[PDB]
């Protein structure tokens, strides 16, 4: 699903474009410059700014509306009430006065970054060459545009899901409408560059305005392991768990050490199995492949135990009303039990089948949970489109990337 990167954040241009309307609606958005005594100038007021498809790389590529102005060169006049032009444009991350540790989006014009694509429609003569040289003296104003096109908060309450290198990238797909988005890595500063900047484009869809992807390791390390590892008695607890790479986004379950079961009662002795090696896999996309194995001994005959086997696989499952995700189970395909005895000793042997049987239900039971995040902080908690919170989260997909979808209000 995703790309080499840990968790990817994006949003429809529909959505911005609708909140810089009228952040421009707020009015006060003339451009003056006057070169002298190069006998030139502008004064640009604009109508509408409509982010579009084509945008490379940092790179925006936006429409610019002016509904009244003039530029004069050499005596020569032309108002530009109505002309279109065609920009490309740099966005960068700006850090905060209030609180640094909220690094802020926002357009920026230093030093070069500002191209013209088109110069206007269509009420030109070709003789613009003087209009271009003079609307890139937009820069003399760039601190009037103040928009910030998303809060990024490094250092928020959940710290796994906090970014140290991060950056942003236009994605424009093969039809026509888009989503630009940003991509960051957490915690770890791995090689970065060259990563692609290639992005799925099923973290939107026609329901969702905002979307987030997690990498399949900060799922397994950070969504399931927690539910998981308390899900199985007191003598076990996460720190009795390790996560183990096969990618830099890809990662497996497997125990640290090992388990110590919770006491089950079979007639009148409580018996305490222990799972010796475990294996949780991500597997078909949404479904968990658990593999573990260990032993039970019989109470009052120590020496006198049964091997335990069991495969199991487990499903993910959305409730889409109350937002909850759940594992079920899917299958089990091993539930062996074998008592090891010799001769005679048949009776030992015949609680050794029933405690096996009861401890290997005592597993698969553990493996069929619910997970309680809260996955609107979790959207909310990195990335705020617009300096906005999401309302409504209106998808979970679980398909090797964990996908959280929703609108903003």
């Amino acid at each position: 699903n995703t790309y080499g990167w840990d968790i990817v954040y994006g949003c429809s241009n529909r959505v911005v474009n609708k909140h810089l309307k009228n952040y421009i609606d707020e009015n006060k958005i003339e451009f003056l410059y006057s070169d002298i005594n190069k006998k030139q100038e502008i004064k640009m007021i604009f109508d509408n700014w409509e982010i579009i498809n084509g945008g490379t790389s940092n790179f925006l590529r936006i429409k610019i509306f002016i509904k009244e102005g003039y530029f004069k060169f050499r005596n020569t006049t032309v108002d530009l009430s109505g002309v279109i032009p065609i920009l490309e444009i740099k966005l960068d991350f700006f850090n905060d006065a209030s609180n640094p540790h909220i690094k802020e989006l926002k357009f920026s014009f230093g030093n070069k970054v500002i191209v013209s694509d088109l110069s206007g429609k269509l009420y030109e003569e070709d003789e613009f060459y003087f209009n271009k040289l003079l609307i890139s003296a937009f820069i003399n104003n760039e601190k009037q545009v103040s928009y910030i096109f998303a809060s990024l908060n490094v250092t928020s309450n959940i710290v796994w899901m906090n970014p140290k290198q991060f950056k942003f990238v236009y994605y424009s797909p093969t039809d026509n409408n888009d989503g630009y988005l940003c991509i960051l890595s957490v915690v770890t500063n791995r090689d970065i560059s060259k990563l692609s900047t290639n992005v799925d484009s099923s973290i939107l869809s026609e329901n969702s305005e905002v979307g987030l992807l997690i990498s399949e390791k900060l799922f397994m390390e950070n969504l399931l392991l927690p539910k998981l590892s308390s899900n199985m008695g007191s003598n076990i607890t996460s720190n009795n768990f390790n996560v183990i790479n096969t990618s830099d986004t890809t990662g497996i379950i497997k125990n640290k050490n090992t388990l110590n079961w919770y006491g089950i009662k079979v007639a009148a002795l409580y018996y305490y199995p222990e799972i010796n090696d475990f294996s949780m896999e991500l597997f078909e996309g949404n479904k968990l492949k658990t593999r573990l194995s260990g032993i039970v001994k019989l109470t009052g005959y120590e020496r006198i135990y049964s091997k335990l086997n069991m495969e199991c696989i487990t499903k993910f499952i959305y409730d889409n009303k109350n937002k909850k995700v759940s594992f079920e189970i899917y299958s089990t395909p091993i539930m062996e039990c074998r008592p090891i005895f010799g001769l005679l000793d048949g009776i030992p042997a015949a609680v050794a089948k029933s405690v096996g049987n009861w401890s290997l239900k005592s597993f698969r039971d553990s493996l069929a949970f619910e997970l309680a995040n809260n996955f609107t902080d979790i959207i909310n908690d990195i990335v705020n489109w617009n300096n906005l919170k999401i309302s409504e989260v209106t998808n979970i997909i679980l398909n090797v990337g964990f996908c959280i979808q929703g609108n903003m209000n």
